[PDB]
C-alpha cells in the first residue's frame, strides 16, 4: 500500500497550509520531509517540543505522527486532527518521498 497518485489527493488535505514549492505559509515546505530533522527548515518559526525532539521524520515516526500529531509532539502548533487509515499516511508518504 504505497500509491502516489492516490497520496495527492490525500495531500489536498495538507496544501491550504503546506506547499512543496519554498512558499512555507501556515506549515513549513515539506520538499523531502520522509529522512528530514523534526525542525527542519532553516527560516520557519517552530514550537518548543519540536525543537526538542530534532532526530529524523522515519517512513514510521510520520506514520503515527500523521494519525496522533499531539500524542508523538505533545503541543506541536500543527492545527491538524488526524489520517484515518494506514493507506492514508503511506500513499501520502509515497507521493512526497518523490514530489518535493
Ligand atoms: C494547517 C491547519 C496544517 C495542516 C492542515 C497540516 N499541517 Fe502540517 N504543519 C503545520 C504547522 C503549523 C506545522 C509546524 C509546527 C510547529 O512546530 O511550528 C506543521 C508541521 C508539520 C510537519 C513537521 C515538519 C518539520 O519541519 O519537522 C509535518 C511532517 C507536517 N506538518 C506534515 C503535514 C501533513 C502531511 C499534513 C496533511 C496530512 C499536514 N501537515 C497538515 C500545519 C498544518
Amino acid at each position: 500500500m504505497a500509491d502516489p497518485a492516490a497520496g495527492e489527493k490525500v495531500f489536498g488535505k495538507c496544501k491550504a497550509c503546506h506547499k512543496l514549492d519554498g512558499n512555507d505559509g501556515v506549515g513549513p515546505h515539506l520538499n523531502g520531509v520522509v529522512g528530514r530533522t523534526v525542525a527542519g527548515v532553516d527560516g520557519f518559526n517552530y514550537s518548543d517540543p519540536m525543537k526538542a525532539h530534532g532526530g529524523d521524520w522515519t517512513p514510521e515516526a510520520l506514520q503515527e505522527f500523521l494519525t496522533n500529531p499531539k500524542a508523538v509532539v505533545k503541543g506541536t502548533k500543527m492545527a491538524f486532527a488526524g489520517l484515518p487509515k494506514i493507506e492514508d499516511r503511506a500513499n501520502l508518504i509515497a507521493y512526497l518521498e518523490g514530489q518535493q
